[PDB]
């Protein structure tokens, strides 16, 4: 295939910096890890002088790849395995197209992810056996893919051992399961021979792990390899960001059965691990991937399992250090102060996402293979999921009946916080009949299936500031207020200095109205101080100006009629319908509002990109109604010197046929320029931004509706 060097890139360094190190057995390399002798071709040439500093974003550039083919190991396995050298920023849409039809990989039905320890790992004889049986049983059925880092060390090798065993002893024989290995190109020992500008496909890879020094050897039982590159040598952890994006894309943005979308189930299992495992778990849970932690594995598994049920407030700095000096004993001397306060924020973030985290207890709980824990995680993540509706949870039940677990399917039926209708069990009963399992059909037909701790700003203290490759300083819930001393505080200053005087803070400084609703706020030097605590950044970021940013997000409401005009009281209480809008390229709807333009009186988005030639009328009507909230939101764009403040005016229509009040509003509400407009029912799982669902929850209780 020659589609590569055409659609897949690799990264290199253009000039050498001469960093002051020795890099084990060597005399300086550049700053990257590669020696001046082999550091491309024009780096040693004096291409003028770009300075004396190293910045990755500045002088690393993409090039067509030269490392892809069919690796065949020397003598331990005479087989063919496909591999490719992708870069760090290749979009997660050409990688899927490369896997589907350039290797011959069919669409999977499960996306198991295995993360854990490396170069420091020793399973107990019983943990190894239970993990082997569970993984073999789970991968034996369905079409599961096993995403795992590729190297000949630790759990990444002891997963390949089980794959090899199941592929050597099987009725269908050969290999019926697909195990993908994503690793970092820099940390590969014998990279030579694996690089050819056109492509070879013997790609012989002699495996020696005696003189590896510091570079891990590639595994020899995985089926496919995706080696990411960043232009760096000997630096692990590059593959952590790309792996989660690819997993999310394959899980929720590739299947189109039923005409809308389907989320392919995905789970991430944890077996021990270190610094690189906590980051992977945080990234996966942030994207929405369920995580299961095997208790007893050690060093990350015990640490996260021992605080998996405690309230987020009491997980403090000194609580980590007490649980970080028993599982990390030889490595405790490495642990510094600026790194413990980072291991704490990540653990707090993982714990507070309690709907995407299960713990596989060892002795007296889940006393079976890991499939029970996987089922529990999938069924708990499908019920608390936001975008895909009630039709998504209907298929993990089918997976459960495929795995012969009847107690797990019984638990979902009898849950008091899950409103399921009786005709919603057909896709599971259909599979129960096919598989000849009387237990499930007997369970179903019985249930009417007749045939005929602390409250601080959370999103403001969120990693990965939007639309920027920057990171915030880790600020745990303990030390967010501006009074508590945080001596390590050294946050970045990203803002898409110091003569900022003549700014009348706490007053209407010209046509800006810099007046916070939560009383007067303080100023440090020439910049304000964020109320409600710290964020982890500084400056202003992607915001108008320092201080409070004012907006006028409205909400509009009608009672949910169905067919007759009587208020359609639902199964529990009244439900009401909110009118929302969608951005042209976004995964969430938004409330019909925005910034208050000077002298506009309308929030610049109900006034533009929306209905026109009627602004004065509804403007004279909007100023009649009860406010439900006024002030600061937990918006993810906040910083230590800038924030967003809002007014929430609720307008309500009692009658659907109330003359032109609702008819003219509905008949005229047409963007004619924008992407899409719609109405939505107000439930606890509406796909809005969290800042908007907060207003919905705080205002739907003012009319008697059920959120
Ligand atoms: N993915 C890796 N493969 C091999 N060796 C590695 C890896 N990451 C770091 N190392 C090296 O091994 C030691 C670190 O071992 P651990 O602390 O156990 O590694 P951890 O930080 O848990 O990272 C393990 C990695 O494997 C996968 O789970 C995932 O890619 C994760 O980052 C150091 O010498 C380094
Ligand atoms: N309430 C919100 N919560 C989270 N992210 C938000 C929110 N509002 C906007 N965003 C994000 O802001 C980005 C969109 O920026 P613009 O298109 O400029 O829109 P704006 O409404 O001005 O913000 C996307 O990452 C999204
Ligand atoms: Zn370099």
């Amino acid at each position: 295939s020659s589609w590569i060097p055409e659609n897949i890139k690799k990264k290199e360094c253009v000039y050498f910096v001469e960093s002051s190190k020795l890099s084990d057995a060597g005399k300086v390399v550049c700053q990257c890890g590669y020696t001046h002798e082999q550091h491309l071709e024009e780096a040693t040439k004096p291409h003028t002088f770009q300075g004396t500093q190293w910045d990755p974003k500045k002088h690393v550039q993409e090039m067509p790849t030269d490392a892809f083919g069919d690796i065949v190991f020397t003598g331990l396995s005479q087989k063919v395995k496909k591999y490719v050298r992708v870069s760090q920023d290749t979009p997660s849409s050409v990688i899927y197209h490369l896997m589907t039809q350039h290797w011959g990989l069919d669409v999977p039905n499960l996306l198991i992810s295995v993360t854990g320890g490396a170069k420091n790992f020793n399973m107990k004889p019983r943990l190894k056996s239970i993990f082997r049986r569970g993984l073999v049983k789970v991968a034996q059925t369905t079409g599961a893919w096993i995403i795992t880092g590729g190297s000949h060390t630790g759990v990444m090798k002891q997963v390949g051992e089980a794959v090899r065993d199941f592929s050597l002893s099987s009725s269908y024989k050969e290999g019926e399961l697909i195990t993908i290995g994503v690793a970092t190109w820099g940390t590969v020992h014998r990279r030579e021979g694996l690089i050819h500008p056109t492509g070879s496909f013997p790609a012989e890879y002699i495996l020696d792990e005696d003189g590896q020094g510091n570079l891990t050897c590639l595994d020899s039982n995985h089926s496919h390899f995706i080696l990411v590159d960043d232009g760096t040598h000997g630096q692990y952890g590059v593959e952590i960001p790309l792996r989660t994006r690819l997993e999310k894309f394959i899980s929720e943005q590739t299947k189109e059965r039923g005409g809308v979308a389907i989320k392919i189930p995905i789970v991430c299992v944890v077996l021990e691990g270190g610094p690189g495992t906590l980051h992977t778990i945080d990234n996966a849970t942030t994207n929405g991937t369920p995580c299961v932690v095997v208790e007893g594995s050690g060093r990350v598994a015990d640490v996260i399992a021992q605080v998996a049920n405690l309230p987020v407030s009491d997980i403090t700095i000194s609580l980590i250090q007490q649980k970080l000096s028993v599982f990390f004993q030889e490595m405790f001397e490495t642990f510094t102060e600026s790194r413990i306060v980072e291991w704490t924020k990540k653990i707090q973030d993982i714990v507070r996402r309690r709907q995407l985290l299960t713990v596989f207890r060892e002795g007296k709980d889940g006393q079976q293979d890991v499939d029970v824990a996987i089922l529990q995680a999938l069924l708990k993540a499908s019920r608390s999921q936001d975008h895909f509706g009630h039709e998504n949870w209907d298929h993990q039940l089918k997976l459960a009946v495929a795995w012969n677990r009847v107690d797990i399917a019984r638990s979902e039926i009898f849950m008091d916080e899950w409103q399921w209708k009786p005709s919603d069990l057909h896709p599971t009963m259909t599979a129960a009949l096919i598989s000849n399992k009387p237990e499930f059909v007997k369970l179903f037909l019985e249930n009417g299936v007749q045939l005929k701790g602390d409250s601080y700003h959370v999103n403001a203290r969120h990693l990965l500031y939007p639309n920027c490759p920057v990171t915030r300083f880790p600020v745990p819930n303990e030390k967010v207020p501006w009074e508590t001393e945080f001596l390590i505080y050294d946050p970045p200053f990203y803002t898409a200095l110091e003569p900022l005087s003549t700014i009348q803070y706490n007053v209407v400084d010209g046509l800006r109205d810099r007046r916070s609703f939560h009383g007067p706020y303080t100023v440090q030097a020439g910049l304000p101080l964020n109320p409600m605590g710290r964020t982890g950044l500084r400056g202003r970021g992607s915001l108008s100006c320092f201080g409070p940013n004012h907006t006028l997000y409205p909400m509009v409401t009608r009672w949910r009629r169905n067919e007759d005009g009587a208020i359609c009281r639902k199964s529990i209480k009244k439900m009401l319908e909110v009118l929302v809008v969608k951005l042209p390229l976004s995964e969430h709807w938004a409330l019909p509002g925005g910034s208050r333009e000077p002298g506009e009186m309308l929030p610049r988005k109900l006034k533009r990109i929306l209905r026109q030639e009627h602004w004065p009328s509804f403007e004279n009507l909007l100023k009649c109604g009860m406010e439900v909230y006024k002030g600061y939101m937990d918006d993810p764009r906040n910083t230590d010197n800038a924030w967003i403040e809002t007014v929430a005016v609720s307008v309500h229509f009692q009658d659907q046929n109330d003359v032109e009040l609702n008819r003219l509003n509905s008949n005229l509400h047409a963007c004619d320029s924008g992407a899409s407009i719609r109405w939505q029912v107000v439930d606890r799982r509406i796909p809005l931004y969290a800042n908007h669902k907060t207003l919905l929850q705080k205002a739907a209780a003012e009319f008697g509706a059920h959120y």
